[PDB]
C-alpha cells in the first residue's frame, strides 16, 4: 500500500505561526487518511520565500516553513503514525551569497562554519556565463534563468550534496526525495544522488510540454511524451533503482478527458495512455500539485470534476499522490478517504490489473485487480457494464466505485 500526500501548496509560506507548526494538526486526519507519505516544501534557506532559489542549504532555520526544530517535530509525528517525510529537493541551481574578486554572486554558503557547501564558480555550469568563471562542465540540462545552474558533474559537489542529503536524513528524519525540476540535469546525475543516499523512493518532476492539435487539446497518441518520461526512468537505473516519475501524461490526458472525451483513457493496446499504462511502478500520478493547481495554475484540473480525478487515480495502478487543498480547504476528505480505504482494504498498489470497460465520451469504468470497479463521467447509467456480484461503496458527482 502507497498513497502519497503534498503537504503545502503555494501559500503555505505565509502562514502566521509557521506552517510546520500548522500542520502538526493535520498529522492525524492524514494518517487516518491511509497516506504513506507526505512530501514537504524546501526545507533550506531560500532567496524566494517558497523555498525554490535555496542558498545556504544547512540554514534550516532561515525557512519561511519553520526551522530544524519545528521540522523535527512535524516529521516525528508523521513518523508516530506510521507516515513517511518525502522532502523537496531543489539543486538544479543554487543561489551565491557572497561576490567574488570579479564582483559577481558566485561564492556560495553552505551555512555552517566549516567550507560544507562553499562552493565557488568552478561548480556553476560554464555556459550560465553570467556567474561561471568557464572552468566547469556544461550544464548537463535545462538551464534556470534566475540563478547559477549547478555543474553536477563536479566531483565535490556530487560529494557534498550527497553528505547534505544524507544529513537530511539522519538529522531531521527525512526518509525520501521529490526531485525539484529534474529536466535541469540529466538522469544519470539524478542517479548518483539516489543510489548514494538510499531514499525509500525518489520522484522526479520531468516536465516536458505535451503536444496540442488545432483544435488546442492534447494529441490522443501522448506516446512520445510517457516515452520520455519511461526513458528518464531506464537511465536512472529503472527497476534497480529508487526512481519514479511524476505521470505528467496523465495529468495531461485526464485534465482533457473529463470534458467529455473520456475516449482518450485508453491507448490502442488497451492500456492507460500515461506512464501508468507503460510503467505502472514508477508513475506517481496526481490530479494537481502547486504548480498545476494553487494559486499559480498553471494547468488546473477542472475545478468542477476534481473528485472524478481522484477517483481514477485513488483505485487505478501506479502511485496515488493527494493534494493538501482538496483533502483539507475544499470539501473532499470524506470522499478522499473513503476512496483510499478501498483502495487499502482491496490491496490495491501500483502494480495491480487494469481492465478498461468502457472508454466512451461520457464515460470511463474499469476494473482494477478484478476486484474493485470504478466509473467517472456524466453518464449516469452503466449498470449494464458492470460485473456481477459488484456492489456500490462509494460515489459521488458523476464517479462511482463498486467492491464485492
Ligand atoms: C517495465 C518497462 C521497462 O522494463 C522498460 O525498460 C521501459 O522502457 C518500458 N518499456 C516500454 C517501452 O519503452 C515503450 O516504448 C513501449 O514499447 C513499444 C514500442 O514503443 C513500439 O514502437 C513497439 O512495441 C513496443 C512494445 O513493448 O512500451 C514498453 C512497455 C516499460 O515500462
Ligand atoms: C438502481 C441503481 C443502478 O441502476 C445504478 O447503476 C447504480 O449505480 C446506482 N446509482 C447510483 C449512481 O451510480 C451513483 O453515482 C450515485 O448517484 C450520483 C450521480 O452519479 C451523480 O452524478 C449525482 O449525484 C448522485 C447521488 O445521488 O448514487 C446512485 C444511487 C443505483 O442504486
Ligand atoms: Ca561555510
Ligand atoms: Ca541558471
Ligand atoms: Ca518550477
Ligand atoms: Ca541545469
Amino acid at each position: 500500500h502507497q498513497v502519497l500526500f503534498q503537504g503545502f501548496n503555494w501559500e503555505s509560506w505565509k502562514q502566521s505561526g509557521g506552517w510546520y507548526n500548522m500542520m502538526m494538526g493535520k498529522v492525524d486526519d492524514i494518517a487516518a487518511a491511509g497516506v504513506t507519505h507526505v512530501w514537504l516544501p524546501p526545507p533550506s534557506h531560500s532567496v524566494s520565500n517558497e523555498g525554490y532559489m535555496p542558498g545556504r542549504l544547512y540554514d534550516i532555520d532561515a525557512s519561511k516553513y519553520g526551522n530544524a526544530a519545528e521540522l523535527k517535530s512535524l516529521i516525528g509525528a508523521l513518523h508516530g503514525k506510521g507516515v513517511q517525510a518525502i522532502a523537496d529537493i531543489v539543486i538544479n541551481h543554487r543561489c551565491a551569497d557572497y561576490k567574488d574578486s570579479r564582483g559577481i554572486y558566485c561564492i556560495f554558503e553552505g551555512g555552517t562554519s566549516d567550507g560544507r557547501l562553499d562552493w565557488g564558480p568552478h561548480m556553476i555550469c560554464r555556459d550560465d556565463t553570467k556567474y561561471s568563471d568557464g572552468t566547469a562542465n556544461l550544464d548537463t540540462g535545462a538551464d534556470f534563468a534566475a540563478a547559477p545552474d549547478i555543474d553536477h558533474l563536479n566531483d565535490r559537489v556530487q560529494r557534498e550534496l550527497k553528505e547534505w542529503l544524507l544529513w537530511l536524513k539522519s538529522d531531521l528524519g527525512f526518509d525520501a526525495w521529490r526531485l525539484d525540476f529534474a529536466r535541469g540535469y540529466s538522469p544519470e546525475m539524478a542517479k548518483v544522488y539516489i543510489d548514494g543516499t538510499s531514499p525509500s523512493l525518489a520522484v522526479a518532476e520531468v516536465w516536458d510540454n505535451m503536444a496540442t492539435g488545432g483544435d488546442g487539446k492534447p494529441n490522443y497518441d501522448q506516446d512520445a511524451h510517457r516515452q520520455n518520461l519511461v526513458n528518464w526512468v531506464d537511465k536512472v537505473g529503472g527497476a534497480a533503482s529508487a526512481g519514479m516519475v511524476f505521470d505528467f501524461t496523465t495529468k495531461g490526458i485526464l485534465n482533457a478527458a473529463v470534458e467529455g472525451e473520456l475516449w482518450r483513457l485508453i491507448d490502442p493496446q488497451g492500456k492507460a495512455p500515461g506512464v501508468m499504462g507503460w510503467w505502472p511502478a514508477k508513475a506517481v500520478t496526481f490530479v494537481d500539485n502547486h504548480d498545476t493547481g494553487s494559486t499559480q495554475a498553471m494547468w488546473p484540473f477542472p475545478s468542477d470534476k476534481v473528485m472524478q480525478g481522484y477517483a481514477y487515480i485513488l483505485t487505478h495502478p501506479g502511485i496515488p499522490c493527494i493534494f493538501y487543498d482538496h483533502f483539507f480547504n475544499w470539501g473532499f476528505k470524506d470522499q478522499i478517504a473513503a476512496l483510499v480505504a478501498i483502495r487499502k482494504r482491496n490491496g490495491i498498489t501500483a502494480t495491480s490489473a487494469l481492465k478498461i470497460l468502457m472508454h466512451e465520451g461520457d464515460a470511463y469504468v474499469a476494473e482494477i485487480d478484478g476486484k474493485v470497479v470504478v466509473k467517472i463521467g456524466p453518464r449516469y447509467d452503466v449498470g449494464a457494464v458492470i460485473p456481477a456480484g459488484f456492489v456500490t461503496s462509494a460515489h459521488g458527482n458523476d464517479y462511482a466505485v463498486w467492491e464485492k
